[PDB]
């Protein structure tokens, strides 16, 4: 028990809209991270479609997080992954 | 480098019924974890003047360590937990 939204341990950030959590139910959600350790992202495609000869190329993607001020800013509905 | 089953941690493709919303590109997710990761779905089940409940349902999600590339979707995340 944490005294307020913008300091709890482990920290809560939402993450920047720009991602969501897709579910076929396909609803999009916010995602609340509870940070019990960092994640990184990488968006992959497959360039080559060859059996001999397959390959794939990768780019991190910065996941900007915004850090809340009160439960006001949870929204109605919402994913919460919890890292570690 | 080791083949795709060899590498720690393993690749889990996670339920495409589950993937991830890029701005609406949606995209099969692959997990690399480090430390465990838990999901859960929240709703507001309450909000009066005096408080705020939430109900948290915990997803426990399909995933499946993969084997080959093959199984690799054309396009796809990848979440790596530290």
């Amino acid at each position: 028990m944490d005294p307020k939204i913008s300091e709890m341990h482990p920290a809560l950030r939402l993450v920047d809209p720009q991602i969501q959590l897709a579910v076929t139910r396909p609803k999009v959600y916010p995602i609340i991270l509870r940070l019990g350790s960092p994640l990184s992202l990488n968006m992959a495609r497959k360039t080559l479609n060859s059996l001999e000869d397959k390959a794939f190329q990768l780019t991190p993607i910065a996941v900007q997080m915004t850090k809340l001020a009160t439960t006001e800013e949870l929204p109605d509905e919402f994913v919460v992954v919890t890292v570690k």
